[PDB]
């Protein structure tokens, strides 16, 4: 009835692939490192595949609906996600009723093609107050977690603005904020993402 976490072995292609996506999509942030910390590399502690029958059924069911509405293309992408909700997501799935980033009049679940972007939201908006233990947004000690996710984008609506909506526009299934400094991918239904890989990691302190 629950989630099985399967550990990948570091010598497997699949683990190496996930780390490669993670390490290589790091970019400099306009922050100067304030929200996510100062680093140019991660220390990857563990990578786990999340398996949950119920999460998978909801994802696959929505994926078929999107294909039908999108000339038989679900338009799936692998994308990164960071939020303080990681533990609830791997057990309960993504839930849009948490409007982590939007607000009390905002909506949408955010993903990034750049892992360093997702890492800014691991402790909250603007990096919250940092790690629970040390209250350090730039903690090199505490193990952080993020997700590398299957995301059903369907027909994406592209925008280039400091604006954001509370649903996808007519005909569409996701919203892309284009560079902004980096791209952001927004979906408005939780069943449009599956939390494939759970990455446990530290940011590294430069020498
Ligand atoms: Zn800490």
């Amino acid at each position: 009835q629950g989630t099985i976490l399967l550990d990948l072995a570091p010598e497997d292609k699949e683990y190496q692939s996930v780390e490669e996506e993670m390490q290589s999509t790091i970019r400099e942030h306009r922050d100067g490192g304030n929200a996510g910390g100062i680093f140019n590399r991660y220390n990857v502690i563990r990578i786990q595949k999340v398996v949950n029958k119920k999460l998978r059924e909801r994802f696959c069911h929505r994926q078929k609906e999107v294909s039908e509405e999108n000339h038989n293309h679900h338009n799936e992408r692998m994308l990164f996600h960071g939020s303080p909700f990681i533990n609830a997501i791997i057990h309960k799935g993504f839930d849009e009723r948490h409007a982590y980033i939007g607000g009390m009049f905002g909506a949408g679940i955010y993903f990034a093609e750049n892992s360093s972007k997702s890492n800014q939201y691991v402790y909250g908006i603007g990096g919250g107050t940092g790690c629970p233990t040390h209250k350090d947004r730039s903690c090199y000690i505490c193990h952080r977690q993020m997700l590398f996710c299957r995301v059903t984008l369907g027909k994406s609506f592209l925008q280039f603005s400091t604006i954001k909506m509370a649903h996808a526009p007519p005909g569409h299934h996701s919203v892309i904020g284009r560079p902004l400094a980096y791209a952001e991918y927004v979906i408005y239904r939780g069943e449009q993402a599956y939390p494939e890989y759970l990455i446990t990691y530290q940011i590294m302190k430069p020498e």
